[PDB]
């Protein structure tokens, strides 16, 4: 795919889904700076294995649920390469129960760290890619964020919470050329019966949804959700 | 309309759509517990106008968005009437600035007030509605919610959780009857009205009788519904 | 329900879910039309059940996916009654099959009579709702417009389009208070399909005909071109 | 962007967002093959532009809203190229008018010449592509289909029927691995005012939502309605 700008951060990016759009943004030619929190082994090997498979690739340590945090790494970010052309909200955690067997704690950290995480890195993302008038930004969201689950009211909370803010996000940054959009992933990789496709997503298609909806071949789409789980619930 | 259910709780119901949903299901024969964090000067006037009127009207105090007061409400409302059919989740606030602009001070407050608040009300809901295999909850959400607005960030987070968090709510308390609706108003009292099909601003009695048809048994068969009052602002 | 209108046409009404829209109706004081294309026992049947209960009710034949039946329709009820406040375009068919082994015959058949026949009614409703600034409208659609099903192509396209055309004509009735709205239902009882309901049942037609009546009734005065689901959360 | 097939059809191509449909899918290798009805100047001109830029491109005559005439043509198609791998609706006509002075003429024109024509197209697609395994159809809808709109009621009746009536084909066609997909743009080249992009669309960037949709990078969307609108509708 084509894209106009030249690197991309992904929060929570150091496995699974994150690093997969890591790993084919980075394989489309983008600078990827790949977010983690905490342990860095994994981050720093998925960064060698991107840049010996001839890639640019670059790691970077922060709480994504942090305001300061995310604030100063978007700010190295700048100043390292003049400016961030793209950004995936991708941070997010999981912690279900029935609700009867959760404390507002329980609803409150996935809470903050799943929508507020999302917040600061859209309002980051409108603050630097005004000037140039240019950016995109994919929120990943969820199949649960659109229909909602047993056992899952905060997760499905967030991420219904993100789907809407990222519309808000649209409107906002839509008269400088920032693009807002969100990915809804199905199952990824008995479940596997109500999907018409009759097999779990692969991280990858997950990935090159985003990377559509990053590259110059979505120019014209903003404040949608893309859909990305087999007919699971269209 | 008709109530197989006896008494609903209504956050934040002194003033606004919040009392003017508590007249309309007063009205029609429920007994309703305004509910309020502040001064009880509104409350108190409506709880009396309420009673004139002929109708069963009662207050009670908690922060909606404090899990423990919410709580120790709901039994007091139980053990007051027996049991509590119906609740609204309506307790909500606007802290509207564009994003650039916005603390996640700002970001939380709303969410906390907007959406933890209705965390609590529907878990205890299925918690008190269990036992009777009966129950209707409905959340007032927001048009925000659902296309997302400038300057509304933190609302519209806040209210799309809500329609959301509702329906994954429909899905636990289906097998026993409880049923989870939301209602998502849109400008309830020129240039706003100027993409109003309808070519008028809602009164905040509309919206009340959206919520009463979802409470009523006439919808027994609606949940996990969003219900857009909007008069054609957005389809 | 209170009703500030006092008539209702419902199209295909003599059996099943229109039947209990008029039953319904009826109950809530309209002087209730009831529809019906060819035999009429069953239809006087529930004409006659109607008024004994002390109810208003009329039958009427007409053929819905027929401008010219249906406009005369219209107009002999205005003049019996003095005018039309609410409608509600139930008539529909299926024929259900696989698309391979759909002709386009079998596609048209169920678009024209279950689209074309709600277009006639909304723009009949249009016209003689108009003048008095008041009227309410409500189009029978399904959860297979909302979320399409195998071998209804057909069917999913009618109602899908019903719905659409439905918020238009929203748009076009809502300056002289002319309302329209869709109901979606889901599975309704006439259990394999009970399992993906949450409800765990299939709904009564009650439940369908009572939310009907909330879109027409005075109580829905701000709900205009939306798209009311009972389907016990099959769909959300 | 990849493509496993090899060449696809589009009605209604002869100009406007179809011939730049063409135009896309052209240059990222597919044989197209223009279909159209009345005069073939216009078609044989996209056809020898496509040509002069190095493509594979062919010219097709058929009514789409015809059963016999578009299934002849599909058949002609299968036996020159082998198959067929890709489809796109978009045959597509307007006739505007307030609903009070529309004749049911006036409404089962546009009804018989939108949504049946899709639907002999995604049917005929179902049987061309069941025996490979692999196909990717794209029904071109639009906005008014989503929302409604004054004066369209016969437009939008059919655009929206074109909607759902897409879910069902990608229902039926899931297990063999043929996917159904709508576009509904929006504005393309006042009005402007309720865009947040604030410019109305290049029919180009409708074309690469369409070619990102049959396109091998979508290949776990399916039942999905992809807006192309620049803000106009979340
Ligand atoms: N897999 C699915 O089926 C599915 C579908 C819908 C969407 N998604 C979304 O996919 C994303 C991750 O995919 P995954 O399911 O494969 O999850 P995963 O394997 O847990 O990857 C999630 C990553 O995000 C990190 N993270 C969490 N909070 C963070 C923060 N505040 N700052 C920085 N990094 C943070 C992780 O935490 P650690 O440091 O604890 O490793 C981890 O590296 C999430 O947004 C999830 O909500 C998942
Ligand atoms: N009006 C509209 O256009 C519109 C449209 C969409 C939905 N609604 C919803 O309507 C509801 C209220 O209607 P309104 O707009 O007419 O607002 P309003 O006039 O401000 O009434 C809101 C009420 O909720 C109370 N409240 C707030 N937080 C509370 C809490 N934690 N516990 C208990 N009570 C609390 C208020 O706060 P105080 O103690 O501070 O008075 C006040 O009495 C909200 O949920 C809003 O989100 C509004
Ligand atoms: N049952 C469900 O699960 C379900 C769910 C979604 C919506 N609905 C809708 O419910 C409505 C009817 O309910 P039902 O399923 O109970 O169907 P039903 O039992 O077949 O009742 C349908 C009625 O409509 C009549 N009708 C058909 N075309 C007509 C026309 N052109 N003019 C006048 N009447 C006409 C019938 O035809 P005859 O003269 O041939 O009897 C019959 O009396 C339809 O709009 C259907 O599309 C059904
Ligand atoms: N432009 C927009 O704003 C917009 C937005 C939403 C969707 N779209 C869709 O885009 C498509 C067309 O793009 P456009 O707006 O640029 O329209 P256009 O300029 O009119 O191109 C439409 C083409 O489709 C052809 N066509 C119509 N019926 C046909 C049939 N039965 N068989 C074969 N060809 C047929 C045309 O007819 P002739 O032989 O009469 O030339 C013409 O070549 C349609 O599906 C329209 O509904 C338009």
């Amino acid at each position: 795919m084509q894209f106009t700008g030249k690197n991309v951060l992904i929060t929570g990016a150091s496995k699974g889904i994150g690093a997969e759009i890591a790993r084919t943004l980075a394989s489309m030619g983008l600078k990827v700076w790949i977010n983690y929190r905490s342990n860095a082994e994994v981050a720093d090997a998925l960064k060698n294995e991107l840049e010996e498979k001839g890639y640019k690739a670059a790691v970077i340590k922060f709480d994504a649920a942090s305001e300061s945090d995310f604030v100063e790494a978007i700010q190295a970010i700048v100043q390292s390469d003049g400016g961030l052309s793209y950004l995936v909200n991708n941070a997010g955690v999981v912690r279900d129960k029935l609700a009867i067997k959760m404390k507002t704690e329980d609803f409150h950290h996935v809470i903050d760290n799943n929508l507020t995480s999302a917040f600061i890195g859209c309002r980051e993302a409108l603050k630097v890619m005004s000037k140039s008038r240019f950016g995109s930004v994919v929120n990943i969201a969820s199949i649960i964020g659109e229909r909602g689950n047993m056992g899952q009211t905060n997760y499905s909370a967030s991420k219904g919470g993100m789907i809407a803010m990222s519309k808000s996000f649209a409107y906002e940054g839509a008269l400088r050329n920032i693009r807002f959009n969100s990915v809804t992933p199905g199952f990824i990789e008995d479940y596997v019966k109500n999907i018409p496709l009759n097999r779990l997503g692969a991280a990858k298609e997950v990935a090159e949804a985003v990377a559509f909806l990053l590259s110059d071949h979505s120019s014209y789409i903003t404040g949608e959700t893309l859909k990305v789980n087999g007919g699971l619930y269209m």
